[PDB]
C-alpha cells in the first residue's frame, strides 16, 4: 500500500532516550522508515526549546494534504544544519526511537510510504 495507518505514541522531550536515528539525511529516513514499519518510533511535538534537545539530523512528519479515518496524512521531511530534504506541510513533530517511553498521548496517522 502506499498509505499506511498509524499509531504514534507522542513522548515528552525530556524522557526520550534514543534522541535521533543517525549520522546523515538519508540514514535518518531509512531509519525511520523502518521503526515506522516495526512500531518502535515516537514523536516529539515541536515546541520552544524542543530541537536543540534532539540530535541532527531530524526526520520531521508534515501534512502532505487536508484526513481520512481520523488519520492526518503525512510524509517524512529530513533537516541539517537549516537544510530540508523533502517539500511537505506543517510539522506534525519530529520522530525518535520509541524504547518503552510512556507517551503522553496517541497521535493517528496515515504515512505516505
Ligand atoms: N511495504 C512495507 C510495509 C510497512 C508497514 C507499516 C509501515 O508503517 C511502513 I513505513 C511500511
Amino acid at each position: 500500500k502506499t498509505h499506511v495507518q498509524l499509531s504514534l505514541p507522542v513522548l515528552q522531550v525530556r524522557d526520550v532516550l534514543v534522541r535521533g536515528f543517525g549520522d546523515s539525511v538519508e540514514e535518518v529516513l531509512s531509519e525511520a522508515r523502518q521503526h515506522l514499519k516495526d512500531g518502535t518510533c515516537g514523536l516529539v511535538e515541536v515546541e520552544k526549546g524542543v530541537l536543540p534537545q534532539l540530535e541532527q539530523p531530524y526526520v520531521f512528519i508534515k501534512r502532505s494534504d487536508a484526513a481520512p479515518h481520523g488519520h492526518v496524512m503525512v510524509e517524512l521531511v529530513a533537516e541539517l544544519e537549516g537544510i530540508q530534504y523533502g517539500r511537505s506541510g506543517e510539522t506534525l513533530g519530529v520522530l525518535v526511537p520509541h524504547v518503552g517511553e510512556i507517551p503522553v498521548a496517541y497521535r493517528k496517522v496515515l504515512l505516505r510510504k
